[PDB]
């Protein structure tokens, strides 16, 4: 029941969210994404082991709008940010490119949060999968 961070982490599989919605992904290798995703919206992604200190994360994202950014916070929605990643228009919903953002973050086990930021005018983006790099 611990999670790999250094393996790509679908994110369709979070333990919890606030504000979000999946569907099937036209990203290569299919599967699914999370979307409907707006300003303020989370996911939290439980038992986040980390055996040596991660460096970035890797998103990979989609978006038909102008975009947001990805906050990585541990503990709750409020914890402290470790990281962010800038998510640009893509040209579409099912358009996916892979973004990467620094983090911060030391060995030990935590729940994940990638808390989403942006205007509260349009949806922001969808998410296929991220992964983290030491
Ligand atoms: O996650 C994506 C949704 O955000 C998207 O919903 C659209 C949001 O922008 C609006 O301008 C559209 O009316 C609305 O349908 O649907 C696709 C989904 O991948
Ligand atoms: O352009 C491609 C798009 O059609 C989709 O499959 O996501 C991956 C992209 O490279
Ligand atoms: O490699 C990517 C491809 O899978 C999609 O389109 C954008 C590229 O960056
Ligand atoms: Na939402
Ligand atoms: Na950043
Ligand atoms: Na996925």
């Amino acid at each position: 029941d611990l999670k790999n961070p250094y393996e790509r982490i679908q994110a369709e599989a979070y333990d919890a969210m606030s504000g979000i919605q999946t569907e099937g992904t036209d990203d290569d290798g299919g599967g699914d994404n999370i979307g409907w995703i707006n300003d303020g919206d989370w996911v939290k992604y439980e038992r986040v082991h980390f055996e040596r200190d991660a460096s970035s994360i890797e998103v990979r994202v989609a978006s038909d709008t102008p975009g947001g950014r990805i906050e990585i916070r541990t503990g709750s929605p409020t914890g402290t940010l470790l990281g962010d990643v800038q998510v640009p228009n893509t040209g579409g919903w099912q358009q996916w490119q892979t973004v990467t953002g620094n983090v911060q973050i030391q060995p030990g086990t935590y729940d994940v949060y990638l808390v989403f930021k942006g205007s509260p005018e349009y949806d922001l983006m969808n998410v296929n999968w991220f992964v983290f790099r030491a």
